[PDB]
């Protein structure tokens, strides 16, 4: 466990970054206090719905669809019947709500205590209803389950270093479709972007959580902010840990 000062790639912008290599077990931390507070994982809980949408046979491939109604949303690619992967890349969540309420409790239940998904608390099924968004939400959303940066790179290295039992197959869908560009042939990245904002201690919750791989090794790591400025949303995180990939992991 190495402390790490990462504070030039955050521009100002308060949070933390934790990276992980799990064959010399090297754990790089920026800001431990906040890489170990359990917060809302938001959009970045697509990861695992995906593979319990694929382990419970409710979509099969990235080509998979929901059976969209015709119902009018202001995104322009929600307004269609979308595929796995462009429901994940749109982060379309009329699909992803009806594909986890497909899902019997129970089973979500075991499936996060297996993985260790934080709190595991899926108690506020519906999310967080106040906040006047009706369907529009759920329990992953500002609302009852929890997770720490520390823990959603513990999940991502069981998940995709074969140490769970989802299938192998569903495990690439999901590295498929993480797939992200950094304009650097030489690096793998994969990644999923979160936002949310805190109403009770007026906070965002902006998130990167992925890995990288990089001539042999591989790392995981979650990047954080819990900045007071609303304007700090998930693509902005994900740009800072694009910095430090870059600068640090190249
Ligand atoms: C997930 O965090 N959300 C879904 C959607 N996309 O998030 S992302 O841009 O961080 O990937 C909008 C924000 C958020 C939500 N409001 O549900």
């Amino acid at each position: 466990v190495n402390i790490v000062d990462y504070s030039d790639c955050f521009e100002g912008i308060s949070g933390g970054a934790i990276f992980c290599n799990t064959k010399n077990k090297e754990y790089n931390i920026y800001n431990k206090e906040l890489i170990e507070t359990r917060r809302s994982p938001c959009s970045t809980f697509k990861i695992v719905s995906t593979l319990i949408g694929l382990e419970k046979g409710v979509i099969n491939s990235k080509e998979s669809v929901m059976g969209y109604d015709g119902t009018d949303y202001p995104n322009k690619n929600w307004n269609k019947n979308l595929s796995l992967e462009e429901a994940f890349k749109e982060s379309c969540v009329w699909y992803y709500k009806k594909l986890i309420n497909k899902v019997d409790a129970k089973s979500v239940q075991n499936i996060l205590d297996d993985l260790k998904y934080g709190n595991c608390d899926i108690s506020e099924w519906e999310g967080d209803l106040k906040n006047g968004k009706g369907h529009l939400n759920g329990f992953w959303l500002e609302s009852s389950l929890q997770i720490s940066p520390k823990e959603q790179v513990q999940t991502m290295a069981k998940i995709f270093e074969g140490d769970t039992n989802f299938k192998k197959e569903h495990i690439n869908i999901l590295r498929d479709i993480m797939a992200i560009d950094v304009n650097d042939a030489n690096i793998n990245v994969y990644g999923k972007t979160g936002t949310g904002f805190d109403e009770k201690n007026k906070r965002v919750d902006a998130w990167f959580v992925g890995m990288l791989e990089r001539e042999g090794d591989t790392y995981y790591f979650a990047i954080k902010s819990d900045d007071s400025n609303k304007e700090i949303t998930g693509p902005k995180v994900k740009e800072i840990a694009i910095n430090i990939i870059k600068k640090y992991y190249s």
